[PDB]
């Protein structure tokens, strides 16, 4: 079926790549809600932090997803949406979400920090666990997730 496909996880597992790389496979849309607030605002995280506090970035965070969510379209979404639970609901309704999961020593390692990556991960591991439908190992290449998915998901290619 076409539902949008969420993509969720913490900084560092691969979203937007992973995700660019399935919205290909499949033959859908690709939007990034961190990307789109840049490039839509011309604000950066900082800047709205900056002015509106991390209350107002993570307003803007779900009108985002609430925005760019659509059928036929592959969304990553930022380490920190799964934080709100409104978040949570609305990424299930709407579609079918995804955790790629790393250990916070990987999730680390990606540098293109280890224990700030631990604390995330104390804090939002079960979040993005409660929220994914499918977790997936997001330590192998991009094109091997991608493969995996559309076995695991039921998804055929483009
Ligand atoms: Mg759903
Ligand atoms: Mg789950």
């Amino acid at each position: 079926m076409t539902e949008p496909i969420f993509m969720v996880g913490a900084r560092g597992c691969g979203k937007t790549t992973v995700g660019r790389e399935l919205a290909r496979a499949l033959g859908y849309e690709f939007v990034d809600t961190d990307i789109f607030m840049q490039h839509t605002s011309g604000m950066t995280v900082a800047d709205v932090v900056a002015a509106e506090g991390w209350p107002g970035f993570r307003r803007r965070e779900s009108e985002a997803l609430q925005a760019v969510a659509t059928p036929n379209r592959v969304v990553a979404t930022g380490g920190g949406m799964v934080l709100l639970e409104q978040n949570r609901q609305f990424m299930r309704a709407h579609g079918t979400v995804v955790y790629l999961f790393a250990p916070a020593e990987e999730l680390a390692l990606r540098l293109q920090i280890a224990e700030e990556m631990e604390a995330v991960l104390r804090e939002r591991e079960a979040l993005y666990q409660d929220v994914a439908h499918y977790v997936v190992d997001a330590t192998q290449p991009p094109a091997a997730i991608v493969c995996e998915l559309m076995q695991t998901m039921r998804l055929p290619a483009a």
